[PDB]
């Protein structure tokens, strides 16, 4: 039953990512052609690469406002939120499936600086989700709520490695962002389905001629004998450091920003009036920053996201490249290097600039992730270090009579690695940079730089799935059963429905306390709704009333039925909940925080949570 | 505090690694001398080769019989079982280090196939506990049992990471085998600790040259290009099947020899008597059967494990080294080729013996692990498979115009990878093996290979492990209610101490419920082992009796109208919950989960003997 389950999601998962690689990929592709197309005039090209995007973004943002508003946003703390215990139905549907993937591919392919790792995972847990339910027609053992929560744990790890092909790192990115405690079971089912679901997106690759083998995405070429030397070690700690405050310091401007948004009245009036012209003119700001022959000269604008990537990654010192640039065909790197502007000059003007367009672009109402523009950044700023280690050292390092070049790509790798981490606060950041590349020689350095970062960031700023949440000894002193209410209603065992309905109409509580005897008390099992649906249903046969022997009122009716109250009650058919959660009154507020974060329970013992998450907010925020 | 502590931790393992590793490899390399110095006669090289992993084996048992019995066997079941809340405080002593310490060195040194995962990651869980006790003096915040427990998982980690100078592998290692349900804040604190574990380790190695820089430890030197071609996914696949029976096979064979190591008298008698003979007679046997110039040359039993797992980590195709051998030194592969037997026959007669020998050497009772022999002998049969497939294709696969030969290094790779896997039942093995290599050029038909090998495994036999400690829809109509006595003794508040008295002396139990009334029951308030101890300090004050203005058990009788006082020392009175109606798989989760023992008394032991009595019949 699991296993099938998880090769059928790992298929449909690999289908759907190549689709939506090709679609991006030809919108891509299609942009370019529009752009070097209309080169006969300046004004003409600046038109088009102002229009297409925008023209994309309006039109992604539209159709996920209109179809569901859900598919808004990343959505890993959306699914944090599930798998802690809080069920939100709405967002698996049918319907959010096909936005979020519209909006998602259209965003992908306007050339914006936006991730797909958020909507990709949401995509994911949605489809094992319609997968669980498809399958519940053909038995009803997938109507386990644990057994659906487990799939969709383990569809979050698929999601996260498809996206980046690298099972094991996605996994890992996916227990440390949806979840703290996590089952070696569900760790098996995800990484076993991840697995599966790569294999077949490579084979597909394969298949499209798309890649020659199987192999990785974003291929180096560094030095596999002599990666790095000892005294590079210091340096690449600093690129970790630095990296956790660029990551500290990009989680906070991101909530301002979503703050200035939503804070600000007038902002929230023109939203609500024009919600479609702010995306409209944030990507007109963008495409008109990143304009090739204007600033993007000093941005090399001309390169999307991967090949800006691969790029950054490149084994060569761009440096001395003026010298035995003769005997090679033109490489994409030229790109970086204008006549006017220096390598190092360059670099500083993309991370300065793309930091806040990331930023601002992470806000857009539009199914996007931040991974791919944090790891870009990244990658930009270990490729300056390594840039500027190479041009202090232009022979490299000595060591026992040899000499080593530094290979700016390293570093690269490292930085990329280490700021994503930082912006994320997951340690598997490593893990994926090394599947990407497909290479491990750096492995200290990477690892090094992330545990850095990771450390200094959680120190000054919380994740940034945490603020997206957060915005959309003395604890025994404080008692629970301050703020307990005695009046509670009781019902007897051999009362009237009199009083039952009377209590149900001044009582808006979904559940009711049936207890044996005014006496004992002993509470013998709670009733659902669906119970009482499915008894009156039943009850309704006319087999049992005769054997148990028009325009009229239906106050009549509803007489003739409380005449007709005088029958038994069975509950043998349908199942019945048996495990009520657990708490002492006098439990300590540590235990307390553990169990709740163990499994996500709503509701202790009644106390409810609404008057004692008031209290905690209270207590917390002064 | 615990950042600092995890620094220490991982300094504190990385040098006692790298003395272990150094004191390994002096004792080998004596062996070595001891055997070629002796070349001049057969007769006294054998004796010497016979004696010498004999004296160590002996030394290691004795030592570790009489200075703590408990180091023996590999740990890594009694630390899960510490970690599922059974805490076994003997285990965790200075004795026991020294004991598992000495005793690892001495049967590494003595060329055993043996392994020291399990040994080591004791180590660290006894390392742990030590730091942890030593700096308690400088600070009370250390005594909690629960950040003990996390650091103990944290150890966990750390031990098996520098086991491999692997950081990710190790511990993912550790949460497959010492856990169910783990913490991303502890593991957060094992790979960091792990992390600078290894960082310190290659340091150290690095200082004293052994390598020139830091690195792998297993460098392979695979074709980063083009490392497989799709062709040579079913045939790994095949690696791996194979191998999970060869995982679910081995975990067989070892629970029987125990087994009948157990259930025979005369064996257990003679053990009794002559716990001592056993290890040297099995040490004497597998010493004869592996000298070099005897049946040692069709297994290669010049080389230990180390340079036998680098040997079969070779990119050279063995079967076409016949006509390209005169421009280069001897390699070691040259141990692999004997004159009169071929290399596939070398490859299956190590195969065939060293699998029962890894099987038979996992039972001795000295502190020693399995994953070094069973990833040595996975990585034999994935060269087998991977230099039979060359054989197949002399000139290799043809991809697009292209002729690509096929490396059986990477079968080999593949092979180790999913019989460690198959036997351990875990997933991270891959991670370990590619940090060790330190190429991931063939990472997925390495995973494929796990993973089909650990499911047919896990199908078969349960875990090595899992055999350890067992060895050392009609579900819901079975309740608990059916096995209670209603009989409880109950304490009232308004009573002496004469009948506490009673009850402790009758009740062997650690804590009673003191409620106000037979009839309320309202249980107001413990009492702890520290509160009583407090009372019995401040019962003999002379002070208060001379302020105001035998003979000794007479006299505190006489005094037992004294006032308690609940203010000064901490109490906790919030023992853990569960619902006599929790259904089983939340109940067995629970039990995994930070892992219970006892329930709300209710006592598990009566239905453990019914688990137990469904086997027989």
């Amino acid at each position: 039953e699991d296993w099938i389950f998880l090769v059928l999601l790992g298929l449909l998962m690999a289908l759907v990512s190549w689709v939506m690689d090709y679609a991006i990929a030809a919108c891509l592709q299609a942009q370019q052609w529009m752009s070097r197309g209309l080169n006969t005039s300046i004004l003409l090209q600046y038109l088009a690469w102002v229009t297409y995007p925008v023209v994309l973004i309006t039109f992604s943002a539209g159709f996920t406002q209109i179809l569901a508003p859900q598919a808004v946003g990343s959505g890993i703390p959306e699914m944090k939120t599930i798998l802690r215990g809080v069920v939100l139905k709405e967002y698996l549907t049918l319907k959010t499936f096909i936005a979020k993937v519209i909006g998602l591919t259209c965003a992908l392919g306007s050339g914006m600086p936006l991730g797909k790792e958020g909507p990709f995972v949401h995509i994911a847990s949605m489809c094992a989700a319609l997968l669980s339910k498809f399958l519940s027609l053909f038995g009803g053992i997938y109507e386990n709520e644990s057994r659906n929560t487990e799939m969709l744990a383990a569809a979050c790890a698929v999601g996260v490695g498809c996206c980046f092909a690298a099972p094991i790192g996605g996994v890992l990115f996916s227990i440390e962002v949806t979840s703290t405690f996590f089952a070696v079971r569900n760790y098996w089912r995800g990484f076993f389905a991840a697995t599966f679901s790569a294999f077949i997106f490579r084979v597909l690759a394969v298949w499209n001629r798309d890649e020659e083998t199987i192999t990785a995405l974003f291929k180096t070429r560094f030095r596999l004998d002599f990666p790095f030397d000892l005294q590079e070690l210091p340096a690449f700690a600093v690129i970790g450091i630095a990296s956790g405050f660029g990551g500290a310091l990009f989680v906070y401007l991101n909530r301002k920003i979503v703050q200035v948004m939503r804070k600000q009245k007038t902002i929230n009036r023109f939203l609500m009036r024009k919600r479609l012209l702010f995306p409209a003119l944030v990507t007109l700001l963008i495409s008109t920053l990143t304009f090739p022959p204007g600033f993007g000269q000093f941005m090399a604008g001309q390169l999307s996201q991967k090949e800006t990537l691969v790029t950054l990654f490149d084994n060569r010192t761009w440096v001395r490249q003026g010298l035995v640039e003769e005997l090679e065909p033109p490489s994409t790197s030229q790109a970086w290097n204008p006549p006017r502007a220096n390598v190092f000059l360059t670099l500083v003007i993309f991370i300065l600039m793309k930091f806040w367009m990331s930023a601002l672009a992470t806000t857009i109402p539009v199914p996007c992730g931040a991974f791919m523009p944090v790891f870009v950044i990244g990658a930009a700023f270990g490729r300056l270090v390594g840039e500027s280690m190479a041009a202090w050292f232009p022979d490299g390092i000595h060591t026992d009579s040899s000499t080593y070049r530094i290979v700016p790509g390293g570093y690269a790798v490292v930085g990329a690695a280490a700021l994503a981490g930082a912006v994320t606060h997951t340690v598997s950041t490593a893990v994926i940079v090394f599947e990407l590349t497909g290479q491990i020689a750096h492995i200290l350095p990477v690892m090094i730089a992330v545990i850095l970062a990771n450390a200094v960031a959680q120190s000054l700023q919380p994740s940034l799935y945490d603020s997206i949440i957060r915005i959309k000894h003395q604890q025994y002193r404080v008692r629970v059963e301050d703020i307990m209410v005695r009046d509670v209603p009781h019902v007897a065992l051999s009362c009237t429905f009199r009083d039952l309905r009377l209590a149900l109409h001044r009582t808006k509580g979904r559940m009711l306390a049936l207890v044996e005897s005014p006496e004992s008390m002993i509470l013998l099992g709670s009733i659902e709704r669906s119970q009482v649906v499915a008894l009156l249903g039943a009850q309704l046969s006319p087999a049992r009333r005769r054997q148990h022997m028009g325009e009229m009122s239906p106050e009549e009716i509803l007489e003739w039925e409380e005449q007709q109250l005088d029958e038994p009650v069975n509950f043998s058919d349908c199942k019945i909940d048996p495990a009520p959660f657990q708490l002492v009154e006098r439990t300590s507020l540590h235990k307390t925080h553990t169990i709740f974060s163990l499994l996500g329970v709503d509701h202790a013992y009644i106390v409810t949570l609404k008057e004692l998450r008031k209290a905690i907010e209270g207590s917390v925020t002064a």
